């Protein structure tokens, strides 16, 4: 992939308009190209692009019914437009359909239970305000880095109970992972790199499972950690013997949480940014919080589709879905609907229905990490406030390649503090 100027909406033949572009999100031209998709091929098909042909689904109430009707749409057997690297294909549940997904969503979810992440509210805050505190009032830095990729390593450490100074491993690899150009459309190109890392990743993983094992035996006590959960469980004290479960739950743990926690604590200072006066109402109400970080991930949309394949024709929007048919719900175009939300591109931090936003997906498929993610941007938020009267974006943000994560590499942020 090589960016190209893309051209005006109203440039193109309907058959024409290719949204696997991944540089329709950087040039601010996938609303226009969505909103003519919604408008008029609510339900397209784009027979050429560099990922082969598959349909477009756009509006709000379609997306819910491909999303819920796992019957006529399978998960299986991957969820991005394209198609990963050949030797790179790992089953996670994330594409599978019920009854398996069930039973392998089942073996993880324990470790975001609710009461779980009630005890760890203290160390989040504790990281958030750290973290906060350490960055310069007195010139501008990269928020990225220093704030959302930062927080959001230490936070899948803890999940994994990964050594925490490796933890840049877990983002490195999980990046070049999930941006796969053959997969997303992202810069990462590189077979030689991909395949030395997912070599590297899943042997980090057995390591890491077999230390665990050894310090459990030693007597050391469980942990809220995943792996700890999975060896306390009979039906997983023996997931290392079933190589492709193990390394495709964890896999689907990190690069769940990876990217989408990183651009959500980004996209919020964006939005800011654009509707600076949702930020005056902020500070007057802060108990807007819980609903503002509702309207952030709505607005930000930090995955933009998941992909499905038709298991048998199906009539939608007009439009016969072939069996096999590959079938893009397209959330970040979804969440822009003014059929669902009144004006949608607006963001309002204390929009009524902000909290009925598709960014986690609707379904048997709904984001495991919904209420994980929630509580880390309410929390960052909530220390934002208690610190900054101003935060200034010092240069237009630079967003990511891809057309699957919406997500930002560059945003430099001038900080004010209060008195
Ligand atoms: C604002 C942040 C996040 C967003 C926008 C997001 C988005 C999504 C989406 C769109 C799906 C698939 C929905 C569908 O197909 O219907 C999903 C599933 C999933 N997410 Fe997230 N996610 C976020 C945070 C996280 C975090 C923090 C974690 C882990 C700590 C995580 C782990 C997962 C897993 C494991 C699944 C698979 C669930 C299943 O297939 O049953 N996500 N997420």
């Amino acid at each position: 992939f090589v960016e190209t100027p893309i051209p005006d909406v109203n440039t193109l033949a309907l058959e024409d308009i290719d949204v696997s572009n991944p540089f329709l999100y950087r040039q601010g031209q996938w609303r226009a190209y969505f909103k003519r998709l919604r408008d008029e091929a609510p339900v397209h098909y784009q027979k050429n692009s560099p990922f082969g042909p598959f349909w477009s689904v756009t509006r709000f109430e379609d997306i819910l019914f491909v999303d819920k009707s796992h019957d006529l749409f399978s998960a299986e057997p991957q969820i991005i437009l394209g198609d990963p690297p050949e030797g790179l294909s790992v089953e996670m549940f994330i594409a599978m359909d019920p009854p398996k997904h069930d039973v392998q969503r089942s073996s993880v979810q324990g470790v975001v239970a609710p009461k779980n992440l009630k005890e760890m509210e203290g160390l989040i805050r504790s990281r958030t305000g750290d973290v906060l505190d350490s960055l310069p009032t007195d010139k501008p830095f990269n928020w990225v880095p220093a704030v959302s990729k930062e927080l959001t390593g230490r936070m899948l450490a803890t999940l994994l109970d990964f050594p925490y100074e490796e933890r840049h491993k877990l983002v490195e690899w999980s990046d070049r992972m999930a941006g796969a150009a053959s997969a997303t459309g992202g810069e990462f190109a590189d077979e030689n790199a991909m395949f030395d890392d997912a070599a590297d990743m899943a042997r980090s993983f057995s390591r890491l499972w077999r230390d665990k094992e050894a310090r459990r035996a030693a007597g050391e006590e469980p942990g809220f950690d995943l792996i700890s959960l999975l060896q306390s469980n009979k039906e997983t004290k023996d997931l290392i013997n079933r190589p492709m479960e193990f390394i495709g739950n964890l896999t689907l743990l990190i690069v769940g949480g990876n990217d989408t926690t990183r651009n959500s604590m980004s996209g919020g200072l964006v939005a800011m940014n654009e509707f600076p006066r949702e930020f005056e109402k902020l500070k007057a109400k802060p108990e807007l919080i819980p609903n503002m970080v509702s309207e952030i991930i709505r607005w930000q949309t930090p995955l933009a589709y998941m992909r499905r394949i038709a298991k048998q024709d199906v009539e939608l929007g007009g439009q016969t879905i072939k069996k096999g048919d590959r079938v893009v719900m397209w959330y970040a175009s979804g969440n822009r609907d003014e059929r669902k939300f009144d004006n949608p591109d607006q963001f309002i931090i204390d929009r009524k229905d902000a909290r009925n936003h598709m960014s986690f997906g609707y379904g048997v498929h709904r984001c495991m990490g919904n209420r994980l993610a929630e509580l880390q941007l309410r929390i960052l938020w909530e220390e934002i406030l208690k610190r900054f009267d101003n935060i200034e974006v010092v240069e237009e943000p630079e967003r990511v390649q891809s057309n699957f994560a919406r997500g930002y590499s560059r945003l430099m942020v001038k900080l004010t503090p209060n008195s």
